[PDB]
């Protein structure tokens, strides 16, 4: 047979082509018959990746093969792969899925939550979840797995849109479908080895937790806990540190801040996601993050979405360029965007070589505890340290393990909203979205929380959420 | 042999009266060969006690033997039975345990802490826990625990005092001391069985939970779901509902919301701890509790504290009446205090003759779970209906399970509340006390927690508290 591997929402042109990328540049995918399947809603982003991604492929000389298609049973049709990297919207209202999140969140401002009700204790990641349930978003990815599970049997979900906890927990669940959460927060620890002038591959290291809430459980040198080595560099280098733009955190006095509490060092984005303390307002953010105050801020956030849009327009334009200059090349022209002998770093073609051709590889992956971490429920999805093989994910023993400050105060706070987040789902019920707010800390009222709740549901991209929450 | 029943903090007198005059009423205890050792620190109380108490069985012609003692080895010594109903203070600065209780609510409310550090979500209850910690009872009950594992190694360590949850789990997990949590907050469901005309012993039903966190899981009248009698009551009755005093919550708005929302009935004071929906100042609490807004206010609860103090002043001066008048008969002059042929309704001298005289009986516990509740450790202490004969606590099957929302949104956030707790407790760390009140609602910087901390500490009677905190 040949291979599918579809890509839903492939309008995330530069995700999706950097997907492309690795894939035409693996030995063993770069074959005549495996099939990328591009689909997508919004079409003028659609052509735009699809013929950027064939000028792509062409100049890498792969002869993997491309298929654009506007219906998502067409895509998901026979898949092997399946990755979901779709952001929903509503074209009659915006042209992108972060705009509704940016507005829902200025109607929490305007009520008196800052960052908007969306940014909780123990998740700051800003469109992480949208009006807690994720709505839309979450009914997505069910649609999809309701479809693979009749056309796809043998098909791997592969869930890159958020909130990638909730989402890969919910389909799990609720579903059948053999689905597996990708992030990629993990890297974030090449740069502690690098600061501190460890040789990488020197390190014997691990990770584990939940999606954007991990931690260093394992940080050794020469068979010795390396962590007096952070200690010293709190001690000599800390004063003195400073941020290189707005996502630059990993060294923070937030993150050594929650170090020194947790006791060991929180990861990538679960340094954004630390409890209040770091997150009151620009001023307090700006002293446990730097000058930027982080990327979760009034100012650096709509920054970033403007650079994003600026961005898609761009490629949108450029590719209007490669049909108009059928001679030019996109590896010389713009080799930041069309990068030749080098590969993403992302884990979602390593996985699908291990899986389709047993190229093992070690991964960390959003699955089923199963046991990994004893003091939680074998059901709940975590991100762990796998191995993949073509029998599938095998876990790594996590040792040593999390300690148990992290446990009760970081991972089960935090498994608990993700429960609460489903609850207000499946149940249909606002007064769950309610309760939650109940305990938010910035709620000074129950009016207040029923008045947020009334404003966001009436904006008229929600009448579909609404028409899912009415009596 | 006889049977040595060690009552530590006879002092409160009239929970004292009410465990003596039990005893001396029940059939098999009521034997010559039956100790009471009454054991307290503050010796006007002890003494008033004492006298009260040899009066009260000499009127009910009991021949229990009385015996009271100064020091805490004595009264340990050899014992069966411990009952810890102790409130520890310092007698330089204060008179009673609850005063320090009121003083560091004082505190807390000054620095922005309505109701002091002490009333968190899910536990609003006046006087449970003493700055997070509980430091000065959970110290006493540790001391307690390693005397008896010395000196009556065959003993049950009933537990009154508060925390009782956190006290119990503590002392479970950290000795091997054979204690078990006492509290009647069960009793009110005979309440919600007379506002519904229903026959009490008419009723199959059962509770569970957590200390004052239980749940009336299987309410049933002839062999059917009795919940439709009590929606019926919601409609029509509800809306005239009004309180009889200031505790009187059981049938209230507040419990009736709570009813809605995780579709069982919470029992007793477990109405007072809800979310902070019901609590956010005395006018909120007026619409959900009625005129007095509850008990747990800027002025019920200091009225009540003041009763309490003008009760014990009281006592003390009926003893020197008993004294100075020996003719004189308690049971006549004071028949609320002191009465003949009936029983305190409290589960202790029950417990007692169950385990001592085979007298099997139905009670409501604290103890480990052990498998009852599926979803939760075995470790963790729960309030559980259980069964106790000479062969010890055996627990019933818990049918119909609690709820889902029960579970996820109550349940599992007390727990780790606790857990909260113990590690400020075990750790003898600020930054755990610190982070508790991190992710208090109120909470508007962490200067102010810095603030509220600095202050409680130094307050002359927590000397001790803030060395066993020193860095
Ligand atoms: N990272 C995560 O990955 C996701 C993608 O983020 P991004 O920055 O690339 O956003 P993006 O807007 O650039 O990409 C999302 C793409 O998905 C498409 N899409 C929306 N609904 C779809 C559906 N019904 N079926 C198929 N395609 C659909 C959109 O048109 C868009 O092109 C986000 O959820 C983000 O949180
Ligand atoms: N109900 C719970 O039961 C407990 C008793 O409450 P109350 O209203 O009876 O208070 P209370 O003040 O009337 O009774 C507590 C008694 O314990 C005594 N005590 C304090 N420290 C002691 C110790 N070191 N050893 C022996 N006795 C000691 C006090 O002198 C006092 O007489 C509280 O913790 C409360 O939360």
């Amino acid at each position: 047979h040949h291979m599918k591997i579809s890509i839903i929402g492939a309008g995330s042109v530069r995700f999706a082509l950097q997907l492309v990328g690795d894939i035409a540049q693996t030995e063993e995918l770069s074959r005549e018959d495996t099939h990328i399947y591009m689909m997508d809603v919004h079409e003028r982003r659609l052509n735009a990746s699809y013929i950027l991604a064939r000028k792509y492929v062409e100049e890498l000389n792969s002869p993997v093969k491309i298929v654009k298609t506007s219906s998502l049973d067409e895509a998901i049709d026979g898949a092997d792969f399946i990755i979901n990297t779709a952001y929903p919207y509503d074209p009659r209202y915006h042209d992108s899925g972060s705009q509704r999140w940016d507005e829902v969140t200025k109607v929490g401002e305007k009520h008196g939550y800052y960052r908007g009700i969306d940014s909780q204790e123990l998740n700051m990641v800003s469109t992480y979840t949208y009006v807690l349930s994720s709505y839309p978003d979450m009914k997505l990815a069910l649609e999809i797995a309701e479809k693979m599970k009749k056309m796809a049997p043998k098909a791997y979900l592969m869930q890159t849109a958020n909130p990638v906890f909730e989402i890969t927990q919910a389909v799990r669940r609720w579903t059948g479908a053999n689905i597996v959460g990708f992030c990629h927060g993990v890297a974030g620890v090449y740069e502690v080895f690098e600061k501190l002038d460890l040789d990488p591959e020197e390190v014997d290291w691990q990770v584990a937790g939940v999606n954007h809430g991990i931690w260093l459980n394992r940080f050794r040198y020469r068979g010795e806990d390396a962590y007096p080595l952070l200690d010293e560099w709190i001690e000599k280098k800390l004063p003195e540190w400073e941020p290189k733009n707005p996502w630059d955190t990993q060294m923070s006095p937030a993150a050594m801040d929650m170090y020194k509490f947790y006791g060991m060092l929180p990861i990538g984005d679960t340094v954004r996601n630390g409890s209040w303390k770091y997150h009151y307002n620009l001023e307090t953010k700006k002293k446990w993050f730097g000058k930027f105050g982080g990327i979760d801020n009034e100012v650096e956030r709509p920054k970033f979405h403007e650079q994003l849009r600026r961005a898609r327009e761009r490629l949108i334009k450029l590719a209007e360029e490669v049909q108009q200059n059928p001679g030019m090349k996109l590896t010389e022209e713009h080799p930041e965007i069309f990068p030749k002998g080098k590969l993403s770093g992302e884990q979602h073609i390593p996985f699908i070589n291990a899986i389709a051709n047993n190229k093992r590889v070690r991964l960390f992956l959003n699955v089923e505890n199963q046991g990994t971490l004893k003091d939680f429920p074998d059901d709940v999805v975590m991100e762990l340290p796998v191995w993949v093989d073509c029998c599938g994910i095998h876990r790594e023993k996590v040792e040593p393990d999390l300690t148990h400050r992290i446990k009760i105060f970081y991972l089960w706070p935090r498994i608990l909203r993700m429960e609460w987040n489903l609850e207000a789902y499946i149940s249909r019920d606002r007064k769950v979205l309610e309760e939650i707010l109940i305990r938010d800390p910035r709620t000074k009222s129950y009016e207040q929380i029923v008045q947020v709740l009334d404003e966001i549901f009436n904006l008229p991209f929600n009448e579909e959420l609404r028409r899912y929450y009415k009596e």
